[PDB]
């Protein structure tokens, strides 16, 4: 229901510190962009891949004043794809959060110089 506190995967949390170093930006802002990038990706994200042992986010800090809009957008995309928001919203949300951060990392890790 609330979705108040959530945890990304541990290895993704490492990738996020590196994006932080590369970029000079706060984790919330990098994660929000990633989540947005993943929510506009064609393919569904993997529901198998990610643990919840990494960094904790607060929905208020993470999404900000667009929280209801991001939540609703996620619930629509779920119902479309075949998932149930009443059972899987946390898992489905985190699948996009993790995938978003990985996608950014996969390009930006390469820089090394950054």
């Amino acid at each position: 229901k609330d979705l108040n506190r959530v945890q990304i995967d541990e290895s993704v949390s490492y990738k996020l510190r590196n994006l932080g170093k590369a970029t000079g930006m706060t984790p919330n802002y990098i994660a929000r962009i990633g989540l947005t990038y993943s929510l506009g990706e064609d393919r569904p994200p993997s529901m198998e891949e990610y643990d919840k042992e990494g960094k904790e986010f607060n929905r208020y800090t993470l999404l900000g004043e667009h929280d209801a809009m991001y939540i609703a957008l996620v619930k629509k995309r779920m119902l479309n794809e075949g998932y149930n928001p009443e059972t899987e919203l946390e898992d489905y949300f985190l699948a996009h959060l993790n995938r978003g951060i990985e996608t950014l990392s996969g390009r930006i890790s390469n820089l090394t110089d950054l």
